[PDB]
DNA sequence: GGTAGACCTGGACGC
DNA sequence: GCGTCCAGGTCTAC
């Protein structure tokens, strides 16, 4: 059988694993802007690459079904569909914790009831970093494409699909190489062009390579953050979103214009302690302060749902 | 130390 | 049709 598979299509080469919509509405979490990895190929049907390889998911009420693309057809291994539970962090309770944070803040029990299943994927480093350095002053659906093309054009090319080609994620290696940044110029990246091969040589150059990124989820969360803020691209919402959603720092909240749009919208919130009225590096902090107070550890989780409900808005 | 102004690109809107 | 806005912001002279 050729091109995408659907669960049924080719129903032998599926396998399951048990979780239910409040748990993980894909809908919800692949197009919004955490991961730019994934494409709906057909309806309810999401492609793309996960731990080196390329995966094709779907859910039922109960069940998240899985199906990879290696030789030889055949439904993922035990051991592959832990590569989905562990991407996924399926071990990390939803229900819990949306009961949690709705019991605290009323406002999000109520947006909650609508948009049950948004929790986040555990990233790799070096991914998630050049993709959100792609994400700046942009929209999703332009940094979806930059980064396909920016893996097309540097990664490792993996199988081919209908007319779509799969490709990992480049390593730092080929993201620090000569002329990368004109390259990336003419795929459209713009001005970030530079940020990629500037943030690849510095990384491989004069932090010590991947070990030092690597590193960082053992580190604090404000360790973690002043790291990532040296590399050129990277402001205070870029680490914030690596922190989150790549170095499992759960109470990092990124703020940019939407959740800024939501604490004044929902929360009629305002900055206090900072100088300016609107956004700044003063009150771009004390937003993100504002919402761990209101949230508590996985006050970055509790993001997510909002900014993810805020996007389908 | 804290500020607006510029900035690649392309889909939206309003004149 | 076409100039101004804006999107998961960051980087800089005054
Ligand atoms: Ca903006
Ligand atoms: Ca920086």
């Amino acid at each position: 059988e050729f091109g995408h598979r659907t669960l049924a299509s080719t129903p032998a080469l599926w396998a399951s694993i048990p979780c239910p919509r409040s748990e993980l509405r894909l809908d919800l979490v692949l197009p919004s802007g955490q991961s730019f990895r994934w494409r709906e190929q057909s309806p309810a049907h999401w492609s793309g690459v996960l731990a080196d390889q390329v995966w094709t998911l779907t859910q039922t009420e109960e069940q998240l079904h899985c199906t990879v693309y290696r030789s030889q057809a055949s439904r993922p291994t035990p051991d592959e569909l832990e590569a989905v539970r562990k991407y996924f962090q399926l071990d990390v309770t939803l229900a819990q914790l949306y009961h949690h944070w709705g019991s605290v803040d009323s406002h999000f029990q109520e947006v909650a009831q609508k948009f049950q299943g948004v929790r986040l994927l555990r990233q790799d480093p070096i991914e998630c970093l050049f993709s959100f350095i792609c994400s700046s002053n942009n929209n999703i659906a332009r940094i979806t494409g930059m980064v396909e093309r920016l893996c097309q054009a540097f990664g490792p090319r993996l199988i081919q699909l209908d007319d779509v080609t799969y490709h990992g994620f480049p390593s730092l290696q080929a993201l620090a190489g000569p002329e990368v940044e004109a390259h990336l110029r003419k795929l459209g990246l713009g001005y970030r062009a530079r940020y990629v091969s500037a943030s690849a040589r510095a990384i491989l150059e004069e932090q010590g390579g991947l070990a030092w990124l690597q590193q960082l989820r053992e580190s604090s969360y404000e360790e973690a953050h002043k790291a990532l803020c040296i590399l050129p691209g990277v402001g205070t919402q870029v680490a914030d979103c690596i922190c989150l959603m790549a170095l499992d720092k759960p109470q990092a909240v990124p703020v940019d214009v939407h959740m800024w749009h939501i604490a004044q919208r929902d929360y009629s919130w305002h900055p206090t302690t900072s100088q300016a009225k609107g956004p700044s590096p003063q009150t771009n902090k004390e937003l993100g302060n504002f919402f761990r107070s209101l949230w508590g550890p996985y006050a970055g989780w509790a993001a997510a749902v909002l900014f993810s409900a805020d996007l389908r808005q």
